C-alpha cells in the first residue's frame, strides 16, 4: 500500500538527490508560505516502520516541534519544511535520514525504513 506507492510515484526531496526522503503530497495545503527554519511547527502524523511492524501517532493523543532544531529526525526538517498549512503528505525515509545503522531501540531497529503521513496544521515564526 502507502510505503510502496511512495517508492513507486514519490518526488525525491533530497539536495544529495539520493532518494533518502520521497514525498507524495496526498491534500493540498492553503497559503503561499511554508516552514522556515527556527518556525515553531504543529501537526499530526501517523507513523511506522516500513515493514509495518510498529506503529506510532499524535491523532492517537497534535505534535509540536521547532523547524531545524534537531527535535526531530532529519527527514522531517526536511519534509515538512516543504508542506504548507494544510497539506497532508506521505514521506517515506531511508535510515540515513532517520536513526541509521545505530537505530534507536527498542523503538526502531537498526538501518530502518520509516513511513509517516503527516497533516500540517499550523506553524508560527519564533
Ligand atoms: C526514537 O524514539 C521515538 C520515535 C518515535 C516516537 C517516539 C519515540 O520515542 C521513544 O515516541 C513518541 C512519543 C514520545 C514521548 N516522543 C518521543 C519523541 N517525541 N515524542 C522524540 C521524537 C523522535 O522521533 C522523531 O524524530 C520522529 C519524527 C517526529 C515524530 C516521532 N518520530 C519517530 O521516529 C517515532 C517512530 C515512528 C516509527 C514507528 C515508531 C515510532
Amino acid at each position: 500500500g502507502a510505503p510502496a506507492t511512495v517508492t513507486e510515484q514519490g518526488e525525491d526531496i533530497t539536495s544529495k538527490k539520493d532518494r533518502g526522503v520521497l514525498k507524495i503530497v496526498k491534500r493540498v495545503g492553503n497559503g503561499e508560505e511554508t516552514p522556515m527554519i527556527g518556525d515553531k511547527v504543529y501537526v499530526h502524523y501517523k507513523g511506522k516502520l516500513s515493514n509495518g511492524k510498529k506503529f506510532d501517532s499524535s491523532h492517537d493523543r497534535p505534535f509540536v516541534f521547532s523547524l531545524g532544531k534537531g527535535q526531530v529526525i532529519k527527514a522531517w526538517d526536511i519534509g515538512v519544511a516543504t508542506m504548507k498549512k494544510g497539506e497532508i503528505a506521505h514521506l517515506l525515509i531511508k535510515p540515513e535520514y532517520a536513526y541509521g545503522s545505530a537505530g534507536s531501540l527498542p523503538k526502531i531497529p537498526s538501518n530502518a525504513t520509516l513511513f509517516f503521513e503527516i497533516e500540517l496544521l499550523d506553524f508560527k515564526g519564533e
